[PDB]
């Protein structure tokens, strides 16, 4: 027995576990069988494939009881998501500054490997205890070829889908761009836009609606809905890629880790708080 | 306004608390086996929808408590097919049933409606696992893909979940038109009225597929017993809610 097994994560089929030999935390997915194993066998080979301190790392597998188990890299605070929802409170403009800094770096290096995450939304960025962000859970992530250059999978989590990807017109790596200005706006009023309709009826609006905006502009600075503006360009080919938005005045103002300390202990505190009523 | 029950919440009487379509759609409905629209204020239901009766129990339904749940959903599809609706979202979450354990149809936020002009909708909705094959393909469609719905529902209260489950949803999409129609996990485990009962429900071709008329002639459906057998299922489900609220005291 090479890991001791606790608690599922987060608010799923993700564990925590303790490697008995180390002491290290380690975050192990609980493949159930009727998963198209070719697709998970796609997931751990893009995993394997990076070498990124912004993109979760993959560890090894295993098998127990017929069921696949992927050993991967846990990250102490959670999602995005997680951190919203535990705190019951959206991030402020320096919070999603520098997490969307973290994450165009990750988003830069897959970019540069020619892959495309294809799930970009606040549930898939993961923060380290020290507050790093890190692209994680590439099951539906698509890479690109010499003899592919563009992938035509209509695939992703509806409200994030670029208009591209749900067209079949061929897409590439801007595709998870169009998917982080939709974050963007997921972290500042808590859900992506059209959150409250049918996800099926917002695959039909995407490619027609104009780009999405803030529910209230008036609430937010003008860099970070230039930011959002600048992510949710409806042509894939004029849109910007991960290393132009690097340098765009929202993200190039991000302050240091150091100002998501309160963010990550606030979470962490109120988890801590709801695992021991629960004893 | 007292607990959530999402976004529903619950004289004397209890009650559960685009957008347009919902309610137009709900005040054109004048049947028992449907959701009544108060004024937004709709009409509760003690037992909840059949996914968390599933989910609070953590156990799937016997073939007799599906037979007679099925039984009076069949009469709201009909009530609802002769009224020329598509309810476009059939699946045990918008199945729900009164303390007596009645079911009725709810969640009208999908539902089409044919008209004169009409005769079919074309509009791709749903939700993936549950959709008929003729909706995905963009082919022009009508009351039975609500029958495609019903069988998949009928697999997903019998086995908690309904086939590709474990496939993502748009990759599932994209088969359902050329896959076989579905069977059950574990055939075996199941009487040849409920496997024909699921098997005339997944027709692929809509033009042969059964009517709700016919299939309340089913003898899966015919030889259902009264809401009476639904007592422990209900008290079971109600009792482990009860329990689940004390404790978050
Ligand atoms: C490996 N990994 C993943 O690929 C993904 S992608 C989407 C979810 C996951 N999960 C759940 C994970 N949770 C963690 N860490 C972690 C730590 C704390 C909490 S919380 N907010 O419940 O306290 C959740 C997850 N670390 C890593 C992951
Ligand atoms: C009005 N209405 C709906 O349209 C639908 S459609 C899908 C969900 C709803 N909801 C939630 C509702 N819940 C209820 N009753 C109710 C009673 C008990 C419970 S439970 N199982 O949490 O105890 C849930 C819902 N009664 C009615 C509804």
């Amino acid at each position: 027995e090479v890991f001791d097994v606790l608690e599922k994560l987060g608010e799923g089929s993700v564990y925590k576990a303790i490697h008995k030999e180390t002491g290290q935390i380690v975050a192990i997915k609980q493949v159930p069988v009727e998963s198209d194993l070719q697709e998970i066998i796609k997931e751990i080979s893009i995993m394997q494939q990076c070498d990124s301190p912004h993109v979760v790392k993959y560890y090894g597998s295993y098998f127990k009881n017929t069921d696949l188990w992927i050993v991967m890299e846990y990250c102490g605070a959670g999602s995005v998501s997680d951190i919203i929802r535990l705190r019951n409170k959206t991030l402020t403009e320096d919070e999603i500054a520098t997490i969307l800094q973290s994450t165009l770096k990750g988003l830069e290096y897959l970019h540069f490997m020619r892959k495309i995450h294809r799930d970009i939304k606040a549930g898939n960025i993961l923060l380290n205890t020290e507050g790093h962000a890190k692209l994680a859970d590439f099951g539906v992530a698509g890479q690109l070829t010499d003899t592919m250059a563009k992938r035509n999978t209509v695939i992703g989590t509806p409200f994030w889908m670029a208009p591209e990807v749900i067209q079949e017109i061929g897409y590439n790596c801007v595709a998870d761009i169009w998917s982080l200005g939709i974050t963007a706006i997921e972290m500042a009023e808590g859900k992506p836009p059209y959150a409250d309709i049918h996800p099926m009826r917002a695959i039909f609006m995407i490619p027609t609606n104009p780009p999405p905006t803030f529910r209230k502009p008036e609430l937010w600075s003008d860099n970070f809905t230039d930011f959002v503006k600048q992510c949710l360009v409806k042509s894939p080919e004029q849109r910007a890629t991960a290393t132009q938005l690097l340098q765009h005045p929202f993200v190039r103002s991000a302050k240091g880790v150091s100002i998501l300390r309160d963010l990550i202990n606030e979470a962490m505190d109120v988890k801590l708080k709801r695992q021991e009523s629960q004893q």
